[PDB]
């Protein structure tokens, strides 16, 4: 496995916004507690899971464990950066896996919920 994505940025300034607070306390928390969250709570462990070619296929890995730590560490300056990371996580699943796969159905359920929660992101 590669190192996990960075979760801190020392050369960056930090802020908190209402949108960032919402992304952590509402969006991330709600997805985290979904019945299908567990495969998405940490980086894909291709060695342990014996996933052929995962990191040959997926060059931009992302997961909710990483997103959570980024939020907790005020890694994101712009809310969009966080939204993009969720989207990368879902897209990776669709790149690597096939229609009907259990992991795809799980991703789909999480994405649906994500969209519901981002729809209610405060202005
Ligand atoms: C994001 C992602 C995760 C995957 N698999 N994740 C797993 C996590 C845990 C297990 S397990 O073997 O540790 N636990 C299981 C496996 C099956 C049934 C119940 N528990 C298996 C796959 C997978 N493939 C493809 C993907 O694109």
């Amino acid at each position: 496995n590669p190192p996990p994505p960075e979760t801190s940025n020392p050369n960056k300034p930090k802020r908190q916004t209402n949108q960032l607070q919402y992304l952590l306390r509402v969006v991330l928390k709600t997805l985290w507690k979904h019945q299908f969250a567990w495969p998405f709570q940490q980086p894909v462990d291709a060695v342990k899971l014996n996933l052929p070619d995962y990191y040959k296929i997926i060059k931009t890995p992302m997961d909710m464990g990483t997103i959570k730590k980024r939020l907790e560490n005020n890694y994101y300056w712009n809310a969009q950066e966080c939204i993009q990371d969720f989207n990368t996580m879902f897209t990776n699943c669709y790149i690597y896996n096939k229609p009907g796969d259990d992991i795809v159905l799980m991703a789909e359920a999480l994405e649906k919920l994500f969209l519901q929660k981002i729809n209610e992101l405060p202005t």
